[PDB]
């Protein structure tokens, strides 16, 4: 069985500069990571799509994409976007963007650009905050600057469900 | 089932073009098409992918893309790439751009495109040649400029397979 894990972060690119470093670190510990992100800014062979091929798929020498049109009214369900991935080549699926979900979540605080503490609806799911300034809790707390430790806490969490 | 039909050719014969017209046509006849395309031409959360996310899938409201990296073995198994699509909203999958493959196939030709017809190979998988000119050979010879004419043939072809 394979797990999924959220990565909440308030306004401010950060988590992309963060994750940009946590991914490799995760490979480092032999973890094959998958990432299901959710945006708003909406995304080759584009025309051929607007022409009518709902599902288009471009393959190349290095990578292959798969597009799937849904002017239906959807595409928020994770569990489905999951089954879509080749999960036999994955160990952990990172989940960023989807708001209001019941999966393990890891916050992210970085003062200066933004507000002050206590801001963290510690859902009955959140399992650790990652600040750059100390602070209390009732759940793990990491230094949003030690990718290594973070990578390690994560790997830990995993093996303790698995 | 859920047939796979390919369009072979030569550079400069309007392969891409013909499909911009053929797609709509198939749609008009109630045929939902999926297009699988290859390009030795290397074709948005780019950082986290080359960073280590073998599979990044960017969701949205209108549609979603599952982008897979393959820095070892480039994917050339049509059967695989097809099994990656959601065939429950597709009745036909068009295959284009993969040199040397062996599926249902319609060849393209246009006098003057730097090749004479004798240079055409009608292999076990050729279901019809679509020229812009009569050619003396024994295989469904269709007019390449009559799309609706073409569409009908496909549609019929499909039925004989289902």
């Amino acid at each position: 069985m394979i797990p999924l894990l959220a990565f909440a972060a308030w306004s401010g690119t950060g988590k992309t500069t963060l994750l940009k470093k946590l991914i490799p670190a995760l490979c480092a510990r032999g973890i094959r990571p998958g990432l299901i992100k959710h945006t708003h800014h909406d995304m080759d062979s584009y025309e051929l799509r607007k022409a009518g091929a709902a599902q288009t798929i471009v393959a190349s020498q290095q990578r292959w994409a798969l597009m799937t049109e849904t002017p239906d009214e959807e595409e928020l369900d994770l569990q489905f976007l999951a089954s879509r991935m080749d999960t036999s080549k994955l160990d952990l699926i990172l989940v960023e963007g989807f708001k209001h979900e019941e999966i393990a979540k890891i916050v992210l605080f970085r003062d200066g650009a933004g507000h002050r503490p206590e801001e963290l609806v510690i859902d009955r799911h959140v399992i650790a905050v990652a600040s750059d300034v100390p602070l209390n809790l009732d759940v793990a707390l990491l230094d949003i600057n030690d990718v290594e430790g973070l990578a390690d806490f994560v790997v830990e969490w995993m093996q303790k469900q698995n």
